[PDB]
């Protein structure tokens, strides 16, 4: 019904542990937005609204609207999108595919994230590539997937990651081939 105007997508943070599961939304506040707040790491609720263009991305889920963390309804999905973190040196592990099998459940767009790209031993194509292998296709490719190979450790990806979410933020309406 007409009781909702405002529309923050739930961008869930997926992916394997060690990866980044939580410590990125630690990592994604010591990078901007956040430093005092009390939101996204805390204990009383979970994750934020990071301030990329103005808060309009809620990392991970928001109570009432949980899109890859539980499917209360399953059609919780307006336009929303799914971060598949996946650590350049570790790559597709088992709970790593069962955020994907739930991606694809839906068949949802992804944003991959290649971490631990401040790793020498960083071998971001090479998982991006398992990616693929569950028919996850970058857009560099022309799958429908927008992978990013960034360093939470470094900090360095992290931003070039908001960027390419605003990027999308700011095609959300009808651009994609246009
Ligand atoms: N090298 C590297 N390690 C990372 C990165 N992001 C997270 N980690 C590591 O991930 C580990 C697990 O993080 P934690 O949040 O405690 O666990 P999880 O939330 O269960 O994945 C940490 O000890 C970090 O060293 C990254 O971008 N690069």
């Amino acid at each position: 019904g007409s009781h909702m105007v405002e529309r923050p997508p739930v961008v869930t943070i997926m992916g394997h542990v060690d990866h980044g599961k939580t410590t990125l939304l630690d990592a994604i506040r010591h990078s901007k937005v956040t430093e005092q707040e009390a939101g996204g790491i805390t204990q009383h609720i979970g994750a934020y609204q990071v301030t990329v263009n103005d808060k309009k991305i809620t990392f991970l889920d928001t109570p009432g609207h949980e899109a890859f963390t539980t499917m209360r309804a399953r059609g919780a999905q307006v336009t929303d999108i799914v971060i598949l973190v996946v650590a350049a040196d570790d790559g597709v592990m088992p709970q790593t595919v069962e955020a994907i099998n739930h991606a694809k459940a839906a068949n949802v767009p992804i944003i991959v994230a290649i971490n631990k790209m401040d790793k020498p031993e960083a071998n971001p194509d090479r998982v991006m590539q398992e990616l693929m292998e569950y028919n996850l296709v970058p857009e560099e490719w022309g799958g429908d997937t927008i992978f990013c190979k960034l360093s939470a450790k470094t900090k360095e990806g992290l931003d070039h990651l908001l960027e390419m979410i605003l990027l999308v933020s700011e095609m959300e309406e009808l651009k994609a081939n246009p």
